[PDB]
DNA sequence: TCTTAAAATCGAAGTTAATATAAACTACATAACAGACATAAGAACAAGTTACAGACGTATTACATAA
């Protein structure tokens, strides 16, 4: 799923050229945008305790 | 005995607050969420059981009155 959101808002950005805004991904996705915000947010890899 | 690569060290406070690149379909089992029912725990009312209080009634004594 994140993978093919990111896929999807690459060519989405391709091809208006600027960032999708969440409400064009769900359209695009034809998944809720609720689903879409939860996906956005789910996990960013954890920053390191020694980030100077 | 003489090169030569490694190994280790190099002042205190003070402040400081991060980022940002890069398969799909299908099948199955499990966990989670919601609803309804039964159960245990508490709230409410009313009754009964019991002794004590509060003022009355009684009993006793002393003063007054009658013979």
């Amino acid at each position: 799923t994140i993978n093919k959101l990111n896929r999807i808002s690459r060519q989405m950005l391709q091809e208006m050229g600027r960032e999708p805004l969440p409400e064009e991904l769900a359209e695009r996705m034809q998944m809720p945008e609720d689903k879409i915000r939860k996906v956005l947010k789910i996990a960013k890899e954890p920053i390191s305790m020694e980030t100077p």
